């Protein structure tokens, strides 16, 4: 069987004095196609493999293409993944939960550089032979992860560095914790990475949440990040405030709204402040096909 | 939801002395494929993107990729859309109405530069922030367009040239009336274009017209076109005559007829001769998935 | 309609001293994804167009796009096809028949070079221009094949040269013999090549055969190789042995094994010897969508 879905969004992008010339306010959007084919068995064991077709404004010589497959099995909640997968410190939950606005960004999720899944080809070369292993595994409320990227398979393993990482989340109806490592982030000698989180949900209404992290070699450094988030209605108002350990950084914060306008489509907005004073500004919508 | 749609059209293409150790007759040919995904809301408002990916025979490569997104909202008779648009001078009725055989070509088609749907990627670069906006509205049998399209939204716009359309066509049973009005047509400063024209359909079986156009700063100035067809059942008879300023450019013309084989199958040929004397052929045929 | 069909295979790659600095054991995978249009007539005339998009572990821009198109026509048991066609000799039973593990791959396979079916973009701009004509007729039991493939068809046909193939095959309950013969092949002067195939089912769980070439132009020579299955259940194992007539080449032999896990799912490992001693096996799963 094959499926496609995906999703469409489109907005502006207000970045205060983004450059010489350069118009600050521009319309962003995104359209994102996602091709996954399965093969179901009466024995349970589910195959699967997806390819993704993104395009973004700004993008490379005005085109879309589809970026490197990724393949998976799935048996008994264990799956197990192959190519361009989802890693560890990339896939655990809360690590995302402060980020706002139509494009869904924050300055406080993790400052570091580690590997991820990839949405699109790389004209570097640089993915060319990049090729993954990931496990995860859902013993109920409790999700484990495990990944394991060499950045280019072909070479003999002593001559590369390869990442390592693994994730664990847990949740019960109000508090959730989550907490991931990863050695060797981005394929970096060294680059060790660390994230805990948690979050308590005080109503079914607010939820307030503080993720840590050892953003490794990063100038950054160490990072806290408070973020919370209530919904009234149809609407979610969310803000952080996110600190590192840079030497004269400000802390950087930001305030924003979601609009559920109906199921499938969203409207987002929010303004933020970054690290180095940074002001950036959005106002979107998103809808899902 | 998703869906697919398009067409396949292969025939015959002849050019008179295409060139010194080059075939005046090959085989062209050209696979459509539209990847439309769109969400309804039950507010009434229609969200919509889509994408493209168009082969067509010489292609660089010998392959196919996705062209820039497109994105849309419709909301009673009205629709917004976004990124890569169709625009006002090349989406009003009538102005294609001469165009005849498998490639529905004609010298009878407007001699400007314009912007217009891009239907592939550009290897040049030029259309990487290419941005538009078009709204349409359709006050039932009168349809209004409108299109802005910056050819590099990064840059503060007072450095480029953004090019303003608007148009509108009506119709009744019989006659058809449509105009247009370009500004800064293709991204050129002051190649401002214009276009009138009308039809009288003098039967059920037969249409006769006249289009007139302002080509702007191209080299062929002020344009007439006279075109008519005739349909004998399953056949219609087509033929148009077009006359330019151009000092010393001959009168165009062309004849050709289109077979309606079945639902979605048309076989179409035609026979046309150009302002500076070409010969061109073709025959073949279109299908619709 | 237009309708997705493909598969997706990830396992290991074992090459016997593939080279200095080089892992021997990778892991090899690949998506195909097959687009179908085809537009059905109620004259019995079925009008179709393909398109293919298929990534390979170690593809350039570690991307994914589609090939060129190939469109058809099909009528009474007859199809006529157009662009990036299926050849004579690639498309005749029997010559692929003692291929053997996930990749399907065989040194008992023909040794020479021609043209086929397109699976992907080339880079190199060889494919640009190249369009083939195909016509396939099936007589029952019996199917012929003819394919024309000009690999530049804008330059006068003088100056290029073209490859003409025919192939037929003809099978009852119990015997299959195959033959195919095509000159200049892979648009090689002089490359002239030959196929002649027959296979004995000696049950409805065995079969034996023997393919011989002529390899044209090839450093190879004349070839055969004689191959057999055996059915035990749901395992199929496989076994081949083929010689060239090239000075000092070793004696190539391959044994291998398919286990059917469930409709669409396949298991498959090989340990290969080529005619120059490379050392090759494989172990890994195919799955249809
Ligand atoms: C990301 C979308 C895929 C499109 C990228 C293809 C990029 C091709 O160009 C790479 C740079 O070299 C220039 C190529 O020659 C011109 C190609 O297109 C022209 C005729 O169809
Ligand atoms: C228009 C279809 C998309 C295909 C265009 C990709 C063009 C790639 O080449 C651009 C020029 O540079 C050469 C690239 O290196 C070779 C690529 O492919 C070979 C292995 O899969
Ligand atoms: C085979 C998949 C299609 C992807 C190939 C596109 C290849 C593009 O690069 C060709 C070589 O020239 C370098 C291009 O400039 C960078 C492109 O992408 C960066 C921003 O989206």
């Amino acid at each position: 069987m094959i499926s496609l879905n995906g999703y469409g969004r489109f907005g502006l992008q207000y970045v205060e004095d983004r450059g010489v010339g350069l118009e600050d306010t521009i319309i962003s959007s995104r359209l994102r196609i996602n091709i996954v084919g399965t093969t179901e068995t009466d024995q349970g064991v589910t195959f699967g493999a997806k390819l993704r077709m993104q395009w973004d404004d700004g993008d490379a010589f005005a085109g879309t293409a589809g970026n490197a497959a990724q393949f998976w099995t799935s048996y008994n909640g264990v799956t197990v993944s192959v190519g361009n997968v989802d890693t560890a410190f990339d896939s655990v939950a809360l690590t995302y939960a402060s980020a706002m606005g139509y494009e869904a960004s924050s300055f406080g999720d993790a400052q570091s550089s580690f590997f991820a899944y990839n949405s699109k080809y790389d004209a570097s070369g640089a993915l060319d032979n990049y090729n993954g292993i990931a496990v995860t595994y859902s013993i109920s409320g409790v999700n484990l992860y495990l990944s394991y990227v060499d950045p280019d398979q072909t070479v003999d393993s002593s001559l590369v560095t390869e990442e390592f990482g693994i994730a664990a989340d847990w949740s019960n109806d109000m508090i959730s914790l989550a907490a991931a490592y990863t050695t060797d982030a981005g394929g970096i000698v060294d680059n060790d990475i660390a994230f805990v989180g948690a979050a308590y949900k005080f109503n079914d209404a607010g939820t307030v949440g503080l993720n840590w992290y050892d953003n490794g070699l990063s100038t950054a450094g160490d990072q806290v990040t408070l973020y919370g988030n209530y919904a009234f209605g149809a609407t979610t108002v969310r803000a952080y405030v996110s600190d590192i350990d840079r030497a004269g950084a400000d802390t950087a914060y930001g305030i924003g709204a979601d609009y559920q306008f109906a199921e499938g489509v969203k409207v987002s907005g929010s303004v933020q402040s970054g690290f180095a004073n940074e002001t950036v500004a959005d106002v979107g919508v998103r809808f899902d096909f």
